[PDB]
């Protein structure tokens, strides 16, 4: 460690406690349960917004994680609130697993079953089990795992979308030209993430084997060897639909794979994964870090240089992780620079706000919501919690 690293940690801990935690506490829906589903750019909450399951599971994970790391009793209470809504409204009592979305009152809006949603369920429920000891949370997380492995898994990865009763259907995620992507890196990344958390807490052999399997899938099929980049949207055989790179997903995968590797019982695979993770960090730094922050994506030869909140959050963690593994100061410098960028350009200066969704390539704010089904406390909250955990 160092003086700079110690002060970096102290800065992030203060930010988490003084900005992020109180903001998300204010989204608690005491009328119908869970958390309100939308807040616009002008900081207006739409209490009647539909509630996404992934957003609720991310809030569940976040408050549970805050308790597990900081021991805030209030955060545990906020986690309980999210857990109640998951159990009561998002959990399908008849066919099991988690609905895609419900109304603000909890009425099912979209009852289809997506692997992306089930994975975040496992991630949040396992974290909540650690926080609370609630065996019901454990049971649901285990059942989600069993359903993914026995109903959704195929030889080359997971089929990603199902009817409510687990009959498979075509996926819902589309390429930029509107073609359905049957295999997506993002869905499979969050399976990996959730299985790592589940194994961390349960050490069960079935879970271990599935963790190793999805890690191997990333090494053998999803990673583009030597390039530092993963495939993004693919057909059913992991052939790319478009030449595309998502730099935020790359750098997130780098440290999530490195994290999974710590549990691997195969030393040869562990060595390969650690090498892969470092290659991704090195190339991300070289290609996508512009001196102050990370750009977003490149589709064919078209580069999006917008600065997106979650991309910058994952960059801080991914580069700090690379520093820890290599002791190369360039990664530390990039991590702290990216945080200073976030502080100056993405942390909302208005009262009663949090982080902006994005600024454009000229660092101008763009009208986007502060809270939405896809904008959560998980990426930025986890950035803070990871540094707090990692710095002694």
């Amino acid at each position: 460690g160092s003086m700079d690293i110690t002060r970096f940690k102290e800065d992030l801990k203060a930010h988490l406690e003084e900005k992020i935690i109180p903001f998300w506490q204010s989204l608690k829906d005491d009328e119908f349960g869970g958390y309100y589903g939308y807040m616009d750019f002008n900081l207006n909450i739409d209490r009647k917004a539909q509630k996404g399951c992934i957003l609720n599971s991310r809030i569940l994970w976040f408050f549970s994680a805050c308790y597990n790391v900081l021991k805030s009793e209030k955060c545990k209470e906020m986690a309980f609130h999210a857990f109640e809504f998951l159990k009561n409204k998002f959990w399908d009592k008849e066919y099991e697993g988690l609905f895609w979305s419900v109304s603000h009152k909890g009425v099912p809006v979209d009852v289809t079953k997506h692997v992306y949603v089930q994975a975040f369920g496992i991630y949040g429920l396992s974290e909540y089990y650690e926080a609370s000891g609630d065996e019901e949370a454990l049971h649901m997380a285990k059942r989600l795992f069993e359903i993914l492995e026995t109903k959704c898994k195929r030889e080359n990865g997971y089929t990603e979308q199902f009817e409510r009763n687990w009959q498979e259907k075509e996926n819902r995620f589309l390429s930029e030209n509107g073609v359905i992507a049957s295999k997506t890196m993002n869905t499979h990344l969050h399976v990996l993430e959730s299985y790592t958390n589940l194994y961390r807490l349960l050490k069960l052999d079935d879970v271990y084997e599935a963790l190793e399997w999805i890690v191997r899938l990333f090494v053998d099929k999803i990673y583009k060897k030597g390039t530092g980049h993963f495939k993004v949207f693919c057909d059913d055989n992991w052939n790319e639909l478009i030449k595309a790179v998502s730099y935020g997903h790359d750098i997130e995968a780098s440290w999530l794979l490195d994290q999974a590797a710590k549990y691997l019982k195969d030393e040869k695979l562990k060595e390969e994964v650690e090498k892969l993770a470092l290659e991704v960090a090195q190339i991300t730094l070289k290609e996508a870090f512009d001196g102050q922050s990370l750009i977003n994506e490149m589709i064919e030869d078209r580069i999006d240089r917008s600065k997106i909140w979650w991309v910058e959050a994952e960059t801080v963690v991914g580069f700090f992780n690379a520093y820890q593994k290599t002791k190369e100061e360039k990664y530390l410098d990039a991590a702290i620079k990216t945080w200073e960028f976030i502080k100056e350009h993405l942390v909302d200066r208005r009262k009663n706000s949090e982080w902006l969704w994005k600024v454009n390539e000229d660092l101008e704010a763009v009208n986007m919501p502060i809270v939405e089904q896809w904008k959560c406390p998980y990426h930025n909250g986890r950035m803070c919690l990871e540094i707090i955990k990692r710095v002694d």
